[PDB]
């Protein structure tokens, strides 16, 4: 037998960020990607992805105005502070009168779509989300929903009613690790519901989290692959932010670096795809968002659930600020657009093919 010695990693590095440059997008491509913990290759990787980024999608920052009309969901997932499990959280119901009003105020502030999210509420489904999706598209904007899995019936009346884009972040593409942690469901069934949104015209938009108990780097190669794969118009990915009221409490945090690696590695498998710099990467790092901006992200998701439901929203600890007035988010995130050197989007941003 004769040796087997490792190449330099200097070396082994550049000819990962050529690969990387020539889009040879292979499986152990993307695994070394993740694996490298070389501050110098990180940085020419955020490079690449925010010159990807400027080439296909421009300097547009694009505001979708969040509202978390309710917190009240009928699944049980281990790691969401909303779970139906906790019963240490005050539940909060917003009326449509409510939420429609508070859209007509991120619009007039200028934002250009309104995300509306919530847990599974049966309260509001189909119906009384069609009826708010109809005065929502009135305004001259437009809509994104984000309220977890549903029947195809469903998704059908919201388009019907007017929507534009859904968000059903895959969460995880290891079915395995996906029934684990989502026990009233599965993986199959995530998909699904992102294929029938897809064939009924919305945007759709998936996304993994990262540092999830259980997961690998092997796992998140796998997300980049499933991402890559059905070619999203929108891809939300953030850290898993352990609650300390649910099953995951004392679980490791996911890692700022590594999935500011993601956002970059999803940029550059989907150039004109949109990406939020999400609630999250704000959360675990201070100017956390400001930073995914420079790393490939083209999007931001100013919180504009009122008081006093915002602070009851709670996904996962340090998600919301209460320091300030809830009308602040959208005046913040355009301040935050200026000193970056971008620009607010001019129309809604939906996801262009320009790219190849
Ligand atoms: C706070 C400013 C000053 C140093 C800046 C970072 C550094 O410049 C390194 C790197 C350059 C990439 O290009 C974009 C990403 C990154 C992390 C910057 C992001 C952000 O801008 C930082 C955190
Ligand atoms: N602990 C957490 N850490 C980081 N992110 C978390 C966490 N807990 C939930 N989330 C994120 O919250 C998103 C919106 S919930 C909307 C709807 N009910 C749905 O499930 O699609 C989910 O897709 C998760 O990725
Ligand atoms: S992630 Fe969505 S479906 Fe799961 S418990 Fe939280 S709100 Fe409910
Ligand atoms: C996303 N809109
Ligand atoms: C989500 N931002
Ligand atoms: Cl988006
Ligand atoms: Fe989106």
């Amino acid at each position: 037998m004769w040796s087997h010695p490792q190449f330099e990693k200097a070396s082994t590095g550049r000819e990962i960020l050529e690969k990387l440059e020539r889009r040879e997008f292979t499986r152990e491509v993307l695994k070394e990607a993740l694996s490298i913990n070389d501050r110098g290759f990180n940085e020419a990787l955020f490079k690449l992805a925010d010159e990807i980024r400027r080439k296909y999608v421009g300097d547009e920052v694009h505001i979708r105005a969040i509202i978390e009309f309710s917190n009240v969901c009928r699944k049980n997932c281990l790691y969401c502070g909303l779970r139906r499990d906790n019963k240490n959280l005050k539940r909060y119901r917003m009326t449509p009168e409510e939420i429609v009003e508070r859209a007509r105020l991120a619009v007039q502030f200028g934002a250009k779509t309104i995300v509306l999210q919530s847990g599974e509420d049966p309260y509001y489904m189909p119906d009384v989300i069609s009826d708010i999706v109809k005065e929502i598209k009135k305004m001259g904007v437009a809509v994104t929903l984000s309220l977890g899995e549903w029947p195809r019936e469903y998704y059908e009346k919201w388009k019907e009613a007017g929507a534009d884009r859904y968000l059903l972040r895959h969460e995880t593409a290891n079915p395995v690790l996906h029934r684990k942690l989502r026990p009233d469901t599965s993986f199959e069934n995530r998909l699904n519901c992102l294929l029938t949104l897809k064939e009924l015209g919305y945007e759709t938009g998936a996304g993994s989290m990262v540092g999830l108990p259980g997961q690998t780097i092997d796992d998140l190669v796998d997300d980049l692959l499933f991402l890559k794969e059905h070619d999203f118009d929108m891809v939300g990915i953030g850290p898993f932010i352990p609650h300390p009221d649910t099953p995951l409490a004392n679980e490791k945090k996911g890692d700022f670096t590594l999935t500011l690696k993601m956002v970059a590695l999803t940029r550059i498998l989907l150039p004109d795809s949109n990406i939020p710099a999400t609630t999250a990467m704000g959360t675990i790092v201070p100017g956390g968002r400001e930073i995914t901006l420079r790393c490939g992200a083209n999007v931001i998701m100013p919180n504009w659930t009122p008081s006093p439901y915002r602070q009851l929203y709670q996904l996962y600890p340090g998600k919301i600020s209460v320091f300030e007035k809830d009308t602040a988010s959208i005046p913040s995130v355009m301040k935050m657009i200026e000193l970056l050197g971008r620009k607010p989007g001019r129309d809604w941003g939906g996801r262009k093919r320009v790219f190849e």
